[PDB]
């Protein structure tokens, strides 16, 4: 019964839609100057096994705007499994707080925390998925362009946590994703396979122009995040996938550009695109706050 | 005049009882859904010279439920005596906050902080005593079993901060403690000596069965916490003191099992005891929050 | 238009005066027992590239007393320029919070943050200036002695961030500073030059008695803070500049003694001065809270 928020593929489509609509409603009240406290007396534990300041700040502010409290815990203050079983940690933290946000590396420790917690566990992000970023992205898209149904997003470069959640979102929100990767039409991806089985249109190609053509949103991420630790090697395999003005001109004229920050200008995207009129990267970043507020509210309800 | 909370042996019995009764009253209001703010505008500084996340979380949530504020400070942000005299630190922090919680190693730096502070200083725990854990334990006992007066607790293994405060509590709350330790009837303990002089019945033995027989509560802690840094050596001196089903069967049929977490199943206690029907370890953990709220309220009053 | 608080030399005199008067007004309401929340829903990010616990605590409590929220970020959580451009950090943090306090080493990264932020940036302190400490000092002076106009402060030892802001304050609040330094009447200081051009009377001398004579406030700081990393060398160049009873007796009979903590008794000041009846060091420390509240309120207004 507990309303965990683990991944887009573990929450029903109708509920994800309800969360998005609530995010818009709460954002409207906030921008109108309303300060409210529906979750006064609720506490969110925030466990960070790896550093993510933008995730910390966006969840912290969001919880406070709901009237709740937050407690920031590091890996050094808390590594699940170090000093006691994860079950014991989960059961004790459940006696003190009302929800637990976790940023972990591997998925398994988050799932074990959720198994034994009696309060909701929220995936702030992991190495393999990033549902909260993608909720922020879908929110941003709809704010700028209207209903996302049937639209096409084109991802440039190779997979990472954000792309994995994006293809899950294509299923849950009934849109399409074109993916231009050196891996070609043979990506071998559990996420793509799940998305296709659950309503997404996914096309995989080596060719950026083929993916971008007529697309409604062009998305990329850093060379490091996409699996190239080496700068020159990164430059090498990813330079053909760069989001530049020439690539954006192949997309729909009203296309948006998105990027889960941080970005490196001149690498995966040029200055003129990310700081140009099609970019929504800062609105996207703001929407981490507004989307995550609605996820928190959904988890805390009842 | 300042209401420091240093140790059970430094607060009068009647006041400790008042604190316990207030803990029950406030807990009842909380469970009934009331959110209140009697100490709005009060700030608790929390100084941790050594890591204790369960102590941090339980004090933080408790202070917030009183309507107050908390500030988390580490040893690296604050080691008493490093960059200025402790007197200077105490006097300045007293100008900013309304109470100071400290987790220190040795007692002396806590006492010097209290000497110079003009706000209450609270012993969150030290290497030598743990009054807040024992207030939580007495609360838990009475919630499950009624008045603690005249009851008998049996501790298995050797001394540590928790046992030291437990024997002080035996005096202050008029109960008995049987202690089964390799040290035998010759423990040589300042705490036992003080407790006996102040109303406690204390019996020390090498024999776990003698200590446990007919007892109302069986308590233990980790081999490391009880002075054995080596695992095999720990196993070696402490395995006869393990709390297992055979030992629990020697106690009163209504006996409780307690353990200041974290615990190591298969070492000082077996799975079947700590996860069985006599165990109250998670309620005990929850009661850190409720007991410490009442200590904070007592310190902050007037 | 954005109300950054960078330095005393970047804010108009009339506004600095307004801030001081508001600090007194808000302090009076607080001491009278009023708990108010004019900036409910406002969030202050606190970026510390170098440790300063007294700065953290004083800003945190102050923001909370205004009804706002704070988020503590370290250098390791945030070093401006490490993982993305400072512009990108500024623009994203501006979407989440309402003001940004920064403690940096060098001024330049604070100024770039302020260039790109769309919320006020506040200089908590830097290696080169300390406007908030000096606002606290001027507040303290006026509370104990009345209007500061035309008074004379005497600084003993060599320059540092505090002295730099003090000489700026001499201009902005129309008072005088005598500076006794081994550098003599040839200090070569951009701050002195600016202050003189903007209304301050500044006299520089090697002779402590000449600086102290008839002064209304005697101020010093640690040997390390004044540029002597070596203790024996420090003792060596600075011992003639020590603030002791003999030096205080040369000042006006009603002179105050000030020191931005921490202090080292027996080095730059003796016990009998800092713990004696002319010392206001603890009131000065308290006034970090009250002065910084008024700076926050000024930045957050409108
Ligand atoms: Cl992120
Ligand atoms: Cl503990
Ligand atoms: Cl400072």
């Amino acid at each position: 019964g507990i309303k965990h928020f683990i991944d887009l593929s573990t929450v029903p489509a109708t509920e994800l839609r309800a969360i998005l609509e609530d995010a818009k409603a709460r954002k409207a009240r906030l921008k109108a100057g309303e300060v409210e406290r529906p979750y006064a007396g609720k506490v969110l534990a925030m466990i960070f096994e790896k550093l993510s300041t933008r995730t910390r700040v966006s969840f912290d502010v969001g919880m406070r705007q709901l009237g709740g409290e937050t407690i920031m815990l590091t890996g050094s203050e808390m590594q699940l499994g170090r000093s006691e079983t994860i079950a014991d940690t989960a059961k004790v933290l459940s006696r003190y707080v009302d929800a637990i946000m976790i940023r972990t590396t591997a998925h398994e420790r988050m799932l074990e925390l959720a198994e034994y917690a009696t309060v909701p566990v929220i995936n702030a992000l992991t190495d393999d998925t990033h549902p909260c970023q993608i909720m922020a992205d879908v929110l941003t898209y709809e704010e700028h362009r209207g209903p996302i149904k049937g639209k096409t997003f084109a991802w440039m470069g190779d997979g990472n946590n954000v792309l994995h959640s994006l293809v899950e979102a294509a299923a849950r929100f009934d849109f399409n994703v074109n993916i231009a990767t050196p891996k070609g039409s043979e990506p071998k991806s559990q996420y793509i396979d799940w998305a296709r089985a659950n309503g997404a249109g996914i096309m995989s190609t080596t060719d950026p122009e083929k993916a971008a053509s007529g697309a409604d949103c062009i998305v990329t991420d850093t060379w490091v995040s996409m699996g190239q630790e080496d700068h020159a090697r990164g430059h090498n395999v990813f330079i053909p996938y760069q989001v530049n003005a020439n690539l954006m001109a192949k997309a729909d004229p009203k296309a948006l550009f998105m990027h889960c920050l941080p970005a490196h200008r001149g690498e995966e995207v040029t200055d003129e695109v990310i700081d140009g009129p099609q970019s929504v990267v800062f609105d996207e970043a703001e929407n981490r706050l507004h989307a995550q507020k609605a996820i928190l509210a959904w988890c805390l309800q009842d």
